[PDB]
């Protein structure tokens, strides 16, 4: 076929992660520790994280077999966050996509080592299975993907979120703080590690890091938005729009979605996957 | 002073690792994540596996700053695995080194984070602080480390120990077997990638390992019997094999660890000399 199909482009790159993720963990003793791993990495989902690191490398001009590896490492990181995520000493939550969360499965004690696990091998993995990167460039993606997961990125939104819970002084940027750190570092890495394998100048990730900041931050407004409105078909936490109002809301999205575009402009044309996928997410949230 | 004294050169090494690892967290936004890693990392302690990674890195012809930022990062992932051990899921325990542990001070919640603020902050200091390292070689250290964290490591072995509680079936070679993953992994990694950092040979490397894998293993047989002396269901060397055996056993692993670095000359003596002073102390501090 010759017309590029946004859809059919998504489920090609998520095949080709599943694939690598699934060949990624070839259970060995002991045994528990690799099927409790592989329970939560192969869960499908849209495996947003490593199609973008994929698809930025692609536009610096790298190329699938660069970036696969830290793809599937930036997936194995969000999974490890979700394991975490789901404890009972943290959300407690018993079900994800509709199945057994880890530790219901296995155990809270499996379900810690099982994160764990992922969030050390996703530093392996990228060395190991990376031979062909130039050294410097693979040394600057570990360095980034530390700093995205630590203090000052996914853990330090995770603290930011539990110290929210329950509170009552919640304002937009109290909100706005969480959301860049506990989404935005992650989504930031995901495009710039792959940015960083192909080369790119600084100047190119500092669009990049545009692109992925808008496009975390309207994918939280959007679902706030639709949350609010089945509220109308049908503990207190604060939203986007119970803060701002809907109307509100709805421009700071549409803006945040503007912006990530725009934002993309020049790198011309090559750009268009990257600047389809914020749009085409938000519309699926809107259908789904 | 003219004379070689362990205690001070452990002292001085302690003293260099703790200044760094001081300095490597400053307290930002959320403070309370800056101050749980903080209050882990910063309990002191022998500080071996820095301390093994800088002696290593030196017996090969490295020096401290360049073996500085991994020895570091060590002692990170060292304290990552003690802050998830300690939790209510895994030993439940109170109290570390007769202090509060992590989560009884911020929280299960905050102490899982902590832990995983750790391991991720371990990987990002060792590139950003060591420029200086041939950049192949630095490679080399952040896959050791992921390897040695991981399912084929330290977290397969804190799996393994779980699997043998309660079991009929203990063996001595499936107990040597939880230790080797559980702490010996970490250990070779720590004069690993200090050999691995200055340049080390393969064959230097495989004398290393060899060491790491001997102390490791006696300094279990030896808390073991110290154990059982001082004395949920697990199988000890003392229990499976007496404590006659278990005492030559002890020796015997000290003994090959000290003729496996006989090899490069007298500038092994400060390692050889650490794998009976850690055992000495054991004895003492019981
Ligand atoms: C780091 C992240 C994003 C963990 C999941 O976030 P939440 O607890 O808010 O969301 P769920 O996926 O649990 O609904
Ligand atoms: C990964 C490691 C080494 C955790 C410590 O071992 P255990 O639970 O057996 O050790 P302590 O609690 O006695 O410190
Ligand atoms: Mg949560
Ligand atoms: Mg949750
Ligand atoms: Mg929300
Ligand atoms: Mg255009
Ligand atoms: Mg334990
Ligand atoms: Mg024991
Ligand atoms: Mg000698």
């Amino acid at each position: 076929r010759t017309d590029f199909d946004l859809a059919q482009y998504l489920q090609v790159k998520k095949g080709v992660v599943e694939a690598a993720l699934d060949s990624s963990l070839a259970i060995a003793r002991p045994e528990k520790i690799y099927e409790a791993m592989r329970y939560s990495l192969l869960a499908g989902g849209k495996r947003l994280r490593p199609i973008l690191c994929i698809t930025a490398c692609e536009l610096c001009g790298g190329d699938e077999a660069l970036a696969l590896p830290t793809a599937c490492a930036l997936e194995m990181i969000h999974t490890m966050s979700l394991i975490h995520d789901d404890l009972p000493s943290m959300d407690n939550d018993d079900f994800r996509r509709g199945k057994p969360t880890n530790h219901k499965v296995y155990g809270e004690d499996i379900a810690i080592l099982a994160g764990d696990g992922l969030l050390a091998y996703a530093f392996e993995y990228v060395v190991t299975h990376t031979p062909q990167a130039d050294p410097q460039a693979l040394l600057q993606v570990i360095a980034r993907l530390g700093r995205t997961v630590g203090a000052a990125g996914l853990v330090g939104g995770q603290v930011l979120d539990l110290e929210s819970e329950g509170r009552t002084d919640i304002t937009p940027e109290t909100l706005t703080f969480i959301h860049t750190h506990k989404t935005g570092a992650l989504l930031e890495a995901s495009v710039l590690t792959g940015a960083i394998l192909a080369g790119a100048t600084g100047e190119q990730q500092q669009r990049l890091a545009r692109y992925a900041q808008n496009i975390g931050l309207a994918f939280q407004v959007v679902d706030d938005i639709l949350d609010i409105t089945a509220t109308q078909e049908e503990a207190q936490k604060a939203t986007y729009p119970s803060l701002l109002g809907l109307e509100a809301s709805r421009a700071q999205a549409q803006s945040l979605i503007d912006q990530a575009i725009v934002a993309l402009e020049p790198f011309g044309p090559s750009a268009e996957p990257l600047q389809a996928i914020a749009e085409y997410i938000v519309a699926r949230k809107y259908l789904e």
